[PDB]
């Protein structure tokens, strides 16, 4: 019945989708664990760098200087990988929705407001007399084009200072 | 079966849609005709202004100033109307598509390119071992997560100037 | 089930393909290693040619003149071989894909846009009335040929200056 | 089994495809008929213009100028339509093939010629020792990487004018 | 007949609605039970904390100190969940009504009072002479605009201290 959805997720899409979001969330928590338990190794080193900064021991600071870099080299790729999954998990939750009734109602009512703003504009009045005379008495669209009968075309305050300005 | 689309276009949407687009190009040509047949009234007036520009008759030029104003007031409301319909006819064609197979193929093939760019990032390769081990041998998604298995990573050129910089 | 794929890669194609891309990537890294470790022999010689250029020693420059050529003769074939594998590995990754669902969706949605641009052209309108009346209510193609009902054929602004130009 | 092709052509693609190509040659002949039967109205008019060219009657030639314009306005929209259908019928035949065995043999036998040109380049022979030692004795690919084993390389005529040129 | 109501609640809305309010009320009573039977475990602990507060037993209070926190941690999420369902059950009873005759009469009679307050304002009197002369003798609205004939426009006590204040 829907072939593009099965061309992406396979012969049973609804169990392929919950099979990624198991795996893509187990790895989403192992990053948040390995930044929780690796921040405290950064927090203890801030107590151990500040310890031997007042001790002024060369053999102590240069021994912490090796492990402070190798963990911050580990931190900068695990902090990156948290933003890597969140780019994947957001683009793949967008693929999972993609044709839902929830997005169909949310994107249509946001569009019917944008049509309702445009059908009341006065220069397309004479379209709406012709359009009301032709359409079926349908739902949203035909209920807008007959609700816009609140305008007639009449002359207003014209310019007189431009008539003598054309000869000028 | 199709409730949002019938709520917008009525109980038979496919004939409501071609009933608008029929009307909305009848007015699409009547604007384009009345910008064409009224430009040549502005074109003949540019000759008749240039006629009595050398005659230097105030009783001739200001008689054209009464009718040149009535055409350019008419032109600027009809030139506006061409932008009025084309704002409506573009939004009301977006409402006609809105859930089609034509949008389903277009908005998803451009979405699978964006996932193919993200699954190949080397920080999340450790996810793609676990993800390839779990998924059904599906279409697009499970064909991308094992087409990223044709690569492996290894350690590189570490910084040798970092330890003395950290103790600095 | 697919015989051309097995006529190229043998009785088990999926393990022939990952057996090349092991070998064709080990050699892809031995070139990048042997241009990394041979550039530094070119970089030290730029310190040793510039050394004895100010020393003005004939017996030093003409001894570096032998090894500068034999390494640049080595460099120019190893730099070539990097572009040799990348021509092979790109033509053989194209053979590995060649019938994938990923290329099937990417090359079809790029083609359905090219059909959508052509079916709306006005001279083939009277085809599309006949074509809509005949086709099944299918997916992408039949959803395009009934969406193009937004045009009727009517006369426009004809030429009058060519009628008296035929006698001219 | 075939999801992209059924998404384009519907649940039975093979009868949707011959249902378009049936319609799209019915109009393929009606354009070719109406360019043939309308050329002879242009052909008889070239005699009747040449009739009253020597009669020198303005009341005869300009009566043909009213009907010669109505045929060449009709001819130029029907001559355009022959290029309109042939742009559609070529693209919609490309959509019908798009994944066939006929394209799989044609696009791959032309691809194996291009790999056969690249595996015989002598800079990458050192890959083809390691590649022949690893691959299964397959079809086309492993038959090319050992049909390039009927050759060997050796050092050639070195430059004797390079050392003095480098010290120059 | 009503498509938005079926797009939300499905093909039979009236049995989807009483299928939530079964489930959403069973859970509404299991919270009120599990705060009724968990308050008495808080009430007995207030008799057991106040028991060993005068006994001054360290091994008794610190043993009740473990279970007093684990139940108040249980209480603070079950007290929250009572306010969680009542936010859901009130927003989903608002969805169930949403177009009823009961809300149609209650929101219209509250609106007709607001129109009745505004049509009697004296500056829009001259509208109501024109409006009474045009409308059909309808229900509520036309019965208000002819009931407002109890006013005529006449001059009152004008200011004289502002005439000499303009020159001032």
């Amino acid at each position: 019945m829907d072939y593009i959805k099965k061309a992406i997720w396979g012969p049973d899409p609804k169990e392929q989708q919950r099979r990624i979001r198991s795996v893509l969330r187990k790895n989403g928590r192992n990053i948040e664990k390995s930044l929780r338990e690796l921040t405290v190794l950064q927090n203890k080193t801030q107590q151990l760098i500040k310890k031997s900064a007042k001790k002024n021991d060369v053999r102590t600071v240069r021994l912490y200087a090796k492990e402070l870099y190798q963990i911050n080299k580990q931190y900068d790729r695990m902090y990156t990988s948290r933003a890597q999954l969140d780019s994947v998990r957001m683009k793949i939750d967008e693929a999972i929705r993609m044709n839902t009734l929830s997005n169909q109602m949310a994107d249509s009512a946001g569009l019917m407001r944008e049509v309702n703003s445009l059908v009341r504009l006065p220069q397309l009045r004479n379209t709406m007399i012709e359009l009301e005379k032709e359409l079926m008495k349908s739902g949203i669209i035909s209920e807008m084009v007959d609700d816009t009968m609140e305008s007639v075309g009449d002359v207003g305050e014209e310019m007189d200072e431009a008539v003598d300005e054309e000869v000028n």
